[PDB]
């Protein structure tokens, strides 16, 4: 996360990390006890999921393995479009204060809602700082109009951007897959955003997280 600030300690306990040899990868969501909602762009073949402190390293961690993981069939690693994937914890999370179940959307939030994006990655760009704490950044929701004056035809209508105006405020490499929780639901998952991060003008691209409740729950279903 770029110019943000540690976030309130027990404000995120929906927030999850992937881990790949102890170091972090992507962050997720967790959706309920046995899944946890990430970018398709974080795929591997198994994760080591961290839940329940706002300190990565945290000896008060759940770190729960999963071997199981499902990508969005629409995923393309080209544009970027439908990039979402669905974790399958090979045990179930412990619920608790400090381990929650996200509010998935059910309508999608207006362009200039204010909204916080959540993740350990990053704090700087190019030159790499990883924070120990979580970290939270608030944005404002920008028109399809407004980001394609930025990113053309690469924009699709199941993508969401945020960002403030002339301000480098944004998500970075580490928060990958991680939440933008917009009045008290999940809107979307942190996708793709220019290099070096925190840009001026520059909006987050997220994947639009009400256009997927249907393939969420079937998926779910499924596999459970
Ligand atoms: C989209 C995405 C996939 C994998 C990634 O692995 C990583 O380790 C990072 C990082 O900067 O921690 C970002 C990633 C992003």
């Amino acid at each position: 996360i770029i110019d943000g600030a540690p976030c309130a300690r027990g404000s995120h306990p929906w927030q999850v990390a992937l881990l790949s040899g102890n170091q972090l990868h992507c962050g997720g969501v967790l959706v309920n006890e046995r899944w946890v909602l990430t970018a398709a762009h974080c795929k591997m073949n198994e994760y080591t999921v961290h839940l329940g402190s706002d300190t990565l390293g945290d000896r008060r961690a759940q770190r729960i393995k999963a071997s199981k993981s499902f990508r969005h069939p629409g995923y393309s690693t080209q544009t970027h479009v439908n990039d979402l994937m669905l974790v399958k914890l090979n045990s179930q999370a412990r619920l608790s204060s400090m381990v929650k179940k996200v509010r998935l959307p059910s309508r999608c939030e207006p362009p200039g809602t204010t909204c916080t994006v959540s993740g350990w990655g990053t704090t700087t760009s190019p030159d790499v700082t990883f924070p120990s704490d979580l970290m939270c950044v608030d944005v404002k929701l920008i028109s399809p109009q407004d980001c394609t004056k930025v990113y053309k035809d690469l924009l699709e209508n199941s993508m969401l951007c945020a960002g403030i105006p002339d301000s480098k405020k944004n998500a970075c490499n580490g928060d990958s897959g991680g939440p933008l929780v917009c009045r008290g639901t999940l809107q979307g998952l942190v996708s793709w955003g220019t290099f070096p991060c925190g840009q001026p003008n520059d909006p987050g691209v997220y994947t639009q997280v009400c256009k997927f409740t249907k393939w969420i729950n079937d998926t779910m279903k499924k596999h459970r």
